[PDB]
């Protein structure tokens, strides 16, 4: 997109100190480690699936079994929902340009919020952070149980690892962002 | 072979009443069938042996696993040596009856005693340790359709495919039901000459 000038540097100037260095963090560390990086270590994530088996159709219910959704589709979700609360102020802030702050402090809440749920879901669903070489599976119609094998399982590795841990920054800048509007209204 | 009759017609002269039967029960009933019949069953024991996996080997030792030893190689070594203690027997009567010759129904007398009750004795036993490993091993006379194998190097538990199982059950069945039937007929050998002897 070549407009990505313009929404970011909107988003720029209808920003306070912090939420300039947030921003920095979302675009350069998330969304282009997602684009030149991630998105093409996970191309062949099921055509280089690899089972033990000569049972048809064992292979597309194992790989779904383990995989229910891709680890790039989970933070392309994540992005979006992340990336709405924090434009929609920024039109807000502009079509102002008082009841600014109920908007303010709740796209922070929500951002915080939905960080929380995504980072939840990552750990509860692929139980843990790490990607295993061998899946054991089950399923019908495979006989008993089956190995099969992942690609790239240590590169998967690394690279959610860093996602992991960015979003962990994330949670801590924008709880900043609240302790300093806190202590001007409440305390 | 040629000579079976020259063979069989000796072990025949030199026999009593109920050890003729026994010569046509092992002869039609278990070489015939062995030959004629079963060996062929059992000519693809392996070669369509089928397991569903991708692991090279895994076939070869889960065959091995479940058939130790094939069904007619059994048969083959039980037919061996239940015919032994008969052939040694008569050949001992044949030099009995050239001793008195020298100088057409067998009957025991002297030192045929010891030889013919122990040639019945130990047929029985011979036939009861054949039945008892096809038991064992093999865990009854019925063979499976499906066996589930985890020996090394198959990965967890694979499936694999018999030839055949139904054909061979039924002439399993077949083979074990003629083997009691000589056990039985030996017992009676050993009622007659118990009730003659020691009675």
């Amino acid at each position: 997109w070549g407009t990505l000038q313009t929404i970011l540097g909107g988003v720029n100037k209808h920003s306070t100190s912090i939420g300039k260095i947030w921003l920095t963090v979302l675009f350069i560390f998330r969304i282009m480690i997602l684009v030149v990086a991630a998105k093409e270590v996970w191309g062949d994530e099921q055509a280089d699936f690899v089972c033990n088996t000569l049972q048809p159709g064992c292979k597309n219910v194992c790989y779904d079994h383990y995989f229910p959704i891709s680890h790039i589709r989970l933070w392309a979700l994540q992005l979006i929902f992340v990336s709405t609360p924090a434009l929609l102020v920024a039109m807000h802030v502009a079509y102002r340009r008082g009841s600014l702050w109920w908007t303010y402090t709740s796209s922070i809440f929500f951002r915080v919020i939905f960080e929380a749920a995504f980072m939840y879901v990552f750990y509860v669903m692929y139980d843990g952070f790490s990607m295993q070489r061998l899946v054991k599976c089950n399923a019908w119609p495979c006989p008993n149980t089956v190995d099969c094998f992942v690609s790239r399982p240590t590169e998967k590795t690394v690279f959610t690892v860093f996602m992991i841990a960015v979003s962990g920054i994330c949670i801590l800048l924008n709880v900043t962002e609240l302790c300093y509007l806190l202590i001007r209204y409440c305390s």
